[PDB]
Parts: C-alpha cells; sequence; structure tokens
C-alpha cells in the first residue's frame, strides 16, 4: 500500500484517497511575513505532569509512542482550540540529510525532522470518532535542527533497536514528554488534515515556532530504523515526510508579534 517510495509516495496517494487534493491539506509552507499576528488568541496550556506512555510501536511509516488517553492525564487546552484534547501519540518525521525531514517548512526552510504531538477533542468520546469531525484533533508539531544533544529524547533514541523492523513494540512506560518541548510555546496555527492516509481534514495545526536541538548522532538512530518488516529486504525507514501542500483558502495566525 502507500508509503514513502517512487511507486507509493505522496505523488500516488490521490489515487487511494482523493481527499489528497482537498481544500484543507498539510502540511503547508508557513510564510512568516504573511502569518498574521491576532492578538485574540490565548497562550497554549500544555499539561503533560500525569502523561501515562506505554509503548513504542513501529507501524512501518515512522514510531509511535503510545499513551494511556482513557482519562484527562495529558492534555492540550488554550491556544486556539475549544475543550480539552487528550494525548494520544506522538512520532517524528524526519530526512536522510539533515537539510530535509520537516513536514512544515518555514519560508521554504526544511527542519532534519519534525515532532507530531498528536491529542484528540474529547467532545467526540475517542479518537476514530474525532478524526471524522473537522475540530477532531490538535496537532502540536516541533521542528528539530541538529545542533546539541536533546537530553529527554535519549530514551527514546535507546529503544530504537528493540523496533528495528514494521510491527515490533517495545514497553515504554514513564517516559516524560515535557522533555521534547522549547522553551518558548509562541506558535502558528491553521487549520488542516493528517499528512499521512487517509489524509482526513480534522486537524487544527499548532506549530512552534522554535525549534528544539537534537544531536547527529540522535537523529542518525532515526535513520536506522526500516520500513520492512523482519525478514523483507533492508529498507532504511528516512524521508518519511510529506512535502508542502496547497495553502488555498487558509490563513495562518501567529500567537507572536
Ligand atoms: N502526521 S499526523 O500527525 O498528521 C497523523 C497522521 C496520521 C494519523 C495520526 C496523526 C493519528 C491518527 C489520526 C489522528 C492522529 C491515525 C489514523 C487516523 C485515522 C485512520 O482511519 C487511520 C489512522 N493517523
Ligand atoms: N494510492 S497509494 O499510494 O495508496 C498506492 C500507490 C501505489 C501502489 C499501491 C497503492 C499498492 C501497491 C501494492 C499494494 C497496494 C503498489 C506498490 C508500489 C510500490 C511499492 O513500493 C509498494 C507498493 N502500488
Ligand atoms: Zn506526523
Amino acid at each position: 500500500h502507500w508509503g514513502y517510495g517512487k511507486h507509493n509516495g505522496p505523488e500516488h496517494w490521490h489515487k487511494d484517497f482523493p481527499i489528497a487534493k482537498g481544500e484543507r491539506q498539510s502540511p503547508v509552507d508557513i510564510d512568516t511575513h504573511t502569518a498574521k499576528y491576532d492578538p485574540s488568541l490565548k497562550p497554549l496550556s500544555v499539561s503533560y505532569d500525569q502523561a501515562t506512555s506505554l509503548r513504542i510501536l513501529n507501524n512501518g511509516h515512522a514510531f509511535n509512542v503510545e499513551f494511556d488517553d482513557s482519562q484527562d492525564k495529558a492534555v492540550l487546552k488554550g491556544g486556539p482550540l475549544d475543550g480539552t484534547y487528550r494525548l494520544i501519540q506522538f512520532h517524528f518525521h524526519w530526512g536522510s540529510l539533515d537539510g530535509q525531514g520537516s513536514e512544515h517548512t518555514v519560508d521554504k526552510k526544511k527542519y532534519a525532522a519534525e515532532l507530531h504531538l498528536v491529542h484528540w477533542n474529547t467532545k467526540y468520546g475517542d479518537f476514530g470518532k474525532a478524526v471524522q469531525q473537522p475540530d477532531g484533533l490538535a496537532v502540536l508539531g516541533i521542528f528539530l535542527k541538529v545542533g546539541s544533544a536533546k537530553p529527554g529524547l535519549q530514551k527514546v533514541v535507546d529503544v530504537l533497536d528493540s523496533i528495528k523492523t514494521k510491527g515490533k513494540s517495545a514497553d515504554f512506560t514513564n517516559f516524560d514528554p515535557r522533555g521534547l518541548l522549547p522553551e518558548s510555546l509562541d506558535y502558528w496555527t491553521y487549520p488542516g488534515s493528517l499528512t499521512t492516509p487517509p489524509l482526513l481534514e480534522c486537524v487544527t495545526w499548532i506549530v512552534l515556532k522554535e525549534p528544539i536541538s537534537v544531536s547527529s548522532e540522535q537523529v542518525l538512530k532515526f535513520r536506522k530504523l526500516n520500513f520492512n518488516g523482519e525478514g523483507e529486504p533492508e529498507e532504511l525507514m528516512v524521508d518519511n515526510w510529506r512535502p508542502a501542500q496547497p495553502l488555498k483558502n487558509r490563513q495562518i495566525k501567529a500567537s507572536f508579534k
């Protein structure tokens, strides 16, 4: 099925997922000069002190760190959001080289990687119901640049050897996602979509302006993962990013002057 190869990559996805050519697709280029400051936007409230991580899974496209979302433990509120959004998982997108890997771009700049913290709107009861609604999900996007190591990423990096291939999982309890945030919560926001099939138009995107720094060694270990299953020919899990999509009839708002 779909993937990131020449034969099944983003240019092909519209054949099985025609919303790929829809009116609110993600990611987008964030033109920093055209984004408007919206003084009515609230600070973001990221409340992760009671987060319960469970497991890490190689799903053949990325790796997901999954959370217990059966209670209001790790939630996102405020900013552009109405109501309470519960953390269900995070994952990354990254490149084969440090000059590419992010999904969103900033004045056409590509970062080495992008973190997505995925949350669903509790008014819809479960994630599967939320993805059917225009305000179902809130994804917090954070850029990664290569420089100093990110201490709070190292526990993720060190478990990757145990989930090398598609379908492998590992216990991943007691991980604190607060260690993946930058200092500032300044953000851009716009209405968009999932960046992988099914490409549902259910996401409020909140993209932080400040990148986090990770080391060359940390991102090298992302690049040792495999898209393939065990006992299949090795295809390195790299360049698992969708390129920027047309902005169409959308405005990107900034939380900051
Ligand atoms: N790169 S991203 O952060 O935009 C992203 C992409 C795909 C995803 C997810 C997050 C999580 C689910 C939907 C919401 C969040 C999952 C899915 C959705 C519905 C579905 O029927 C199958 C799987 N897929
Ligand atoms: N619109 S879509 O992106 O979902 C899509 C695109 C290309 C495809 C397929 C579906 C599927 C293949 C076999 C099963 C499903 C195949 C393929 C090509 C190359 C490849 O590496 C793997 C599979 N042709
Ligand atoms: Zn993503």
